[PDB]
C-alpha cells in the first residue's frame, strides 16, 4: 500500500504501436481535430518507435497518457533541439497529473539525449495549456525581449 | 544574350563549412547576438553538411546570404516537417532580393523531400520578418483561429 512510488512514464516499443495510434486517434476524434486512421498511424509508429528522432512516452496502466518528442540537430548546440510535439492527456485534475509527469519525463529524455532546449508551438487561444506550461519552466519571450514569439507555417 | 534573369541558390556541402561557418559567426557578430567560435561552427558544420537533417543554401558567388532548414518526422505526416531555422542576409533590397529566392528554394526543396509543411518561429517585435513571410504564404493562426500561436522554450 506504502510500497509503491508515483507511476514513472515508459518510452513507447515498437510493440505498442497499435495502443499509441489508437490514443493518438481517440484524443483527436473526441476532442474534433482530424486524424489519419488506425492502420496509418499505426505504420508509420511501427518505423518511428524503432528509432531515436520521434520517441513517444506513456503513462498510465493501462496508458491514458502520452507525450510526443521530436529530435533534430541545430547548428548552435552540440545536441539535439526538441520539441514537445503532443501532450495528450484527459481534461480534469486526473490527466492534469499525469501531463505534469510526461513533461517532467521528458525534460529528463532530452537531457539524456545531451539536449539542451525543449520547444513546444502553443495556440494562443489555449489559456490552459499556457498556465501549465508557464507554470513549469517555460516561456514565450526571451529575456531581452519585449513581446511573445510566434509560431508561423505554410502548407506547401 | 545568355544569362538567367535569376541566380539560384546552391546547397552547401561539406567543402563549404569553413564558409558557412565564418557567415553565420559574422552575421550574429554584426547584428550583437552571440555566437559560438568559428572552429566550433565549421567542425559541427562539417557533419551537418554532409547529412540530410539539416541543409544549408547559399545566395550570391560569392554568398552574401544562406537560408538553414531542417527536418524530423511526425507522427501525422507521411513525410517530414521542416523549420526554416535561420534566413540570414542583409538590409535592404539586395538582401531582401536574396531572402525572398532563399525563400522560394526552401519551399521547393522541402517539396522535393516529400515535406508539406514549412514552419518558422519569428520575434513577434520583428515586423519586418513578419511582412516579408505573410507576403509569401505564411501565417501564425490556423485557419478557424482568433490569435496567434505562440513559441514557448525551456532550457534545460
Ligand atoms: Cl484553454
Amino acid at each position: 500500500d506504502d510500497s509503491a512510488s508515483v507511476e514513472v512514464p515508459r518510452r513507447a516499443t515498437p510493440a505498442d504501436a497499435a495502443t499509441v495510434a489508437q490514443m493518438l486517434h481517440d484524443f483527436n476524434t473526441e476532442f474534433g481535430a482530424p486524424t489519419p486512421g488506425t492502420d496509418e498511424l499505426a505504420s508509420r509508429l511501427s518505423h518511428l518507435l524503432a528509432g531515436e528522432d520521434v520517441v513517444v512516452l506513456l503513462a498510465g496502466e493501462p496508458p491514458t497518457g502520452l507525450a510526443v518528442l521530436s529530435f533534430r540537430p541545430n547548428v548552435w548546440y552540440p545536441g539535439p533541439v526538441a520539441i514537445l510535439d503532443e501532450l495528450y492527456v484527459r481534461p480534469g485534475r486526473r490527466g492534469h497529473r499525469l501531463g505534469s509527469a510526461l513533461l517532467a519525463a521528458s525534460c529528463g529524455l532530452v537531457r539524456s539525449r545531451g539536449g539542451a532546449l525543449l520547444e513546444i508551438n502553443v495556440d494562443g487561444e489555449d489559456t490552459d495549456a499556457r498556465r501549465f506550461y508557464e507554470a513549469r519552466g517555460f516561456t514565450n519571450t526571451e529575456p531581452n525581449g519585449t513581446e511573445p514569439m510566434l509560431y508561423y507555417y505554410r502548407e506547401l
